[PDB]
């Protein structure tokens, strides 16, 4: 009665899980909407996303996790639960070995609550490993080998940039200069430029749409629809791909300097690894047109940028089952 293996790659912005024999379950948002004041939960997921800022009074929602941090255990912790929850088996946790990913400000404590939690709910086995190892995996590079793999992951709360070798990381560095970053800025650029009011949603689609790092072979621009700042009156402006990629290259300048922080703490006989072979760069923000273009211009070395960069983290953990399989069977 082979013991059911569950993976979750617990993330700021989307939340992916696993189960062997099912497959991915759930890979939505890491949002909750619930009544104001009940434990009623009334959308969770992509259906929560959309509430972002589109609430009344009766409606409010919660996040797990804040910047790669827990914002409120007991949140992460039914967050969980809701995620198990539309898989549609019954006692889905019994038994089973459960790895969740997560990111390294995840605290020992909130781990081990996590671990817990899991426990209490039937699991036999529950192991924590950092995302950023896991996306390594999931991104096609053999973490276990005795080699130095150099990975960038570009989330929404968190940028982190390592170095990995015979099955663990060797160095990392994790940043608050990534996606909802990017787009806050967008939208405070926005304001400053075209003296009109959007909203996240606005700058985020800006972004995805005609956001770039190097000026590609199609030229894009873009109507969005806001307020005049002044007259608070109804205003639509167009936004071209040319000033976005300016302020896009402007804010990537910390993350290419966490690029070079992490080589020049880079072990020598990793470096010449990570050198040779080259950046592997994974998230959701791996995404952004000309990226490929101008991390390589920078540090001349080849970038390989993640067929899979969204799924990088929970495909990783699928790679990862047997290591956790061998840890239940050894610690009898
Ligand atoms: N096509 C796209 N182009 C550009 N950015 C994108 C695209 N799709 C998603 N994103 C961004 O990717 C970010 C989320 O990446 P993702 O790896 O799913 O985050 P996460 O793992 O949940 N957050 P984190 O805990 O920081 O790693 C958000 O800022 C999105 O706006
Ligand atoms: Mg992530």
């Amino acid at each position: 009665p082979p013991r059911k293996f569950i993976a979750i790659d617990l993330g700021t912005t989307n939340s992916i899980a696993y189960i062997g024999g099912r497959g991915i379950i759930y890979n939505e948002a890491s949002v909750m909407a619930y009544e104001t004041g009940t434990k009623k939960l009334v959308a969770l997921g992509e259906d929560a996303r959309k509430l972002i800022g589109k609430t009344h009074d009766k409606i409010e929602i919660y996040t797990p996790l804040r910047n790669g941090a827990i914002t409120d255990l007991r949140i992460a912790e039914e967050f969980i639960q809701h995620i198990g929850n539309r898989a549609k088996v019954q006692d889905v946790w019994k038994g089973s070995i459960v790895l969740i990913a997560c990111p390294k400000s995840v605290t020992e404590l909130e781990r081990r609550a996590m671990v817990e939690m899991c426990k209490h709910l039937g699991a036999d086995l529950v192991q924590v490993e950092e995302d950023t190892l896991m996306a390594a995996l999931g991104a096609g590079a053999n973490i276990f080998a005795p080699k130095g793999t150099f990975i960038l992951d570009i989330g929404g709360g968190k940028t982190s940039a390592g170095i990995i070798s015979a099955g663990g990381i060797v160095v990392s560095k994790s940043i608050k200069i990534a996606g909802n970053y990017i787009d806050e800025e967008i939208l405070k650029y926005i304001r400053a430029k075209h003296t009109i009011s959007i909203g996240v949603v606005t700058a985020e689609q800006i972004k995805k749409q005609i956001g770039s790092l190097y000026k590609g072979k199609e030229t894009k621009k873009m109507v969005i629809f806001g307020r005049d700042v002044v007259t608070g009156m109804p205003k639509e402006t167009e936004i071209l791909d040319s000033e976005i990629r300016k302020l896009l290259i402007s804010i990537f300048s910390s993350i290419t300097q966490l690029v070079t922080d992490i080589l020049e703490s880079t072990p020598a006989e990793l470096a010449g690894d990570a050198v040779m072979n080259g950046l592997l760069v994974s998230g959701g923000c791996a995404q952004i047109s000309g990226l490929k273009e101008f991390l390589e211009s920078y540090f001349q070395i080849p970038v390989k940028i993640a067929k899979n960069p969204q799924t990088a983290v929970i495909d990783g953990c699928i790679a990862y089952e047997k290591e956790i399989r061998d840890r239940l069977i050894e610690e009898n």
